[PDB]
């Protein structure tokens, strides 16, 4: 199963750069921008410049109709870079000319290519103004209508998690983690055969043609570890779509040899509970004798 991550527009291309610096193996990156200046600064291996005729190497100047046309224009170019993919992650910052327009086109194409297509998009800060927020909203709606599942990260949520001196770039990589853990998480699942095994078909079942989505992970050790880790995996300080309301959950617990049946029920009860719905769950377990005392709990919840 081939996963590609594609950032669209400046923010999404900054996400691709920081993820890459982090080192993400077996995932192919694709940078898409109208602004050739930034694109040339990408560490993405596969680089597509969109709307060259339209913008002449510049960005879309806040006009999503430019970014939309620009991606339509280079449609074939995007199709090729996508080609061979089983699952694609389209990541972008809503509210600009390029992401708000092109990203939903890019996501459309991916789906048409038969790829499981997931978007991780930001909503703009309230301080950016009312107009940029309305434009982003339209983009989010377009995203929803082009994807299999969507995660929305309101940039305003970052204000919840910083003190007055936390640098902006440090607030940003906090947001990076949502997508990054999502991708690495789904990558391990595929890679390893667990003792209660989940695979890409289980991923497809839970994420295809859904709507909103939650992706999360929690780590704990100590005595309430399972319940602790499970709480963290559905914790949503930066999330717009909360766990509550969820019809479907794919869930996995990784621990060492000491993983007990009892603590696994504790963790699952927590999730099924917090949804406070009749969750159709797909459960999995991994035993990594390396892990010893740590417990990892991972969630993909949809069906709202
Ligand atoms: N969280 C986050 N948001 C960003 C980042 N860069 C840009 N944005 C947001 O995305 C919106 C669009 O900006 P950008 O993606 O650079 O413009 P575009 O290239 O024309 O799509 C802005 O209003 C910002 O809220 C980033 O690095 N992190
Ligand atoms: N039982 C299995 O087949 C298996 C495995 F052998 C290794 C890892 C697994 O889960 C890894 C994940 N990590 C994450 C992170 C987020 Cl943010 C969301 N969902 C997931 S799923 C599994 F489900
Ligand atoms: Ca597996």
């Amino acid at each position: 199963a081939t996963l590609k991550v594609i950032g669209v527009g400046g923010g999404g291309n900054n996400a691709v750069n920081r993820m890459i610096d982090h080192g993400m193996n077996n995932v192919e990156f694709i940078a898409i921008n109208t602004d050739g200046q930034a694109l040339n600064l990408s560490k993405a291996e596969s680089k597509i410049q969109i709307g060259e005729k339209l913008t002449r190497g510049l960005g879309a100047g806040a006009n999503p109709e430019i970014g939309k046309k620009a991606a339509e224009e280079s449609r074939e170019q995007i199709e090729d870079a996508i080609q061979g993919a089983d699952m694609v992650f389209v990541t972008s910052g809503m509210g600009g000319g390029t992401g708000t327009g092109a990203a939903p086109v890019v996501a459309k194409i991916a789906k048409e290519m038969g790829a499981l297509t997931v978007g991780v998009v930001t909503r703009p800060f309230s301080f950016e103004g009312r107009k940029r927020q309305t434009q982003a909203a339209a983009g989010v709606e377009a995203m929803k209508a082009a994807v299999d599942t969507l995660i929305v990260i309101p940039n305003d949520r970052l204000l919840d998690i910083v003190d007055k001196s936390t640098p902006m770039m440090e607030a940003f990589k906090e947001a990076d983690n949502v997508l990054r853990q999502g991708v690495q998480g789904i990558s391990d699942l595929i890679a390893v055969s667990g003792e209660v095994n989940l695979d890409f078909a289980d991923v497809k079942t839970i994420m295809s043609n859904q709507g909103s989505a939650l992706m999360g992970i929690g780590v704990s050790s100590g005595e309430n570890r399972a319940v602790e880790a499970a709480k963290k995996a559905i914790s949503s300080p930066l999330l717009e779509t909360s766990i509550v309301g969820a019809q479907g959950v794919l869930m996995n617990i990784t621990g060492g040899e000491s993983l007990s049946l009892f603590e696994a029920q504790e963790a699952a009860d927590i999730v099924q509970d917090a949804a406070d719905e009749d969750v159709n769950m797909i459960f999995g377990t991994v035993i990594n004798p390396e892990l010893q005392d740590e417990i990892v709990v991972t969630v993909i919840a949809t069906g709202f």
